[PDB]
């Protein structure tokens, strides 16, 4: 773990860094957020935001620091405070920013302010590549409501990593934590899509654990069947 300011960076592979930034959340403690950073030729690649727009333009002064290319992107995972929370730290870097069009249409209401660029998906979840040019190697799926109703995932060809972002909860977790926004219903299906769509990933990342095998994915779906 890299320890820069009060954020820690923690190399997954040889083109891919978890970021994670915290947030005092008054009756829970400080929590703790991940997303990712990609390095795809020449240029830099984000996954969701830090909690806010300060924590945001520090993950940009590491990557400067670190990595020294230009961030091309930045896709976010749902219309939450720890994913989407610094968008105007990267519109003021002038970074394009992505949601799932839902994201976007909820931002304003979350608290939020929206991406420049909307996704929308195919009835089978796998993003309309028209909506992601120059996504490079991710690969971003919905996989059906969970977590919230627009939550959505990311894979990263030449990885053996998937992000499940908030949908997902590691091997040992007790619960699947606020589900106030959730769909109960749905979500074990959703969490065993988000595994079929990236198969062969061996390696698990998401918001709220430490990376882990995929008995997260495993793990999650069982725990949300019993939500039905
Ligand atoms: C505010 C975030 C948005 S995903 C949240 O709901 N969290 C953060 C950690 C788990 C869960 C909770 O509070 O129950
Ligand atoms: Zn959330
Ligand atoms: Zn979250």
């Amino acid at each position: 773990d890299q320890r820069f300011g009060d954020l820690v960076f923690r190399q997954l592979a040889p083109n891919v860094w978890q970021h994670t930034s915290y947030l005092d959340m008054p009756g829970f403690g400080a929590v703790a957020s991940n997303g990712l950073i990609v390095r795809d030729g020449g240029r830099v690649l984000v996954v969701d935001t830090a909690w806010t727009d300060d924590q945001t333009a520090q993950i940009l002064n590491w990557i400067k620091q670190e990595i020294n290319l230009p961030v091309a992107l930045a896709v976010v995972t749902h219309a939450h405070q720890d994913k989407m929370g610094g968008m105007d730290a990267l519109h003021a870097a002038g970074i394009a920013t992505y949601a799932n069009a839902l994201s976007n249409q909820l931002a304003p209401q979350e608290g939020m302010v929206a991406a420049q660029h909307s996704l929308t998906f195919a009835a089978n979840g796998w993003v309309e590549p028209a909506t992601a040019p120059n996504f490079g190697p991710l690969k971003v799926f919905y996989p059906g409501p969970g977590h919230t109703s627009d939550n959505i995932t990311v894979g990263i060809d030449g990885t053996d990593i998937a992000f499940g972002g908030c949908l997902i909860k590691d091997s040992k977790a007790k619960s699947l934590g606020n589900l106030g926004d959730a769909d109960t219903e749905h979500y074990a299906a959703s969490a065993r899509a988000f595994g079929a769509a990236f198969p062969k990933a061996s390696m698990i990342v998401m918001s709220h654990s430490a990376p882990d095998s995929r008995a997260a994915i495993t793990h999650t779906a069982r725990m949300a069947d019993k939500l039905r």
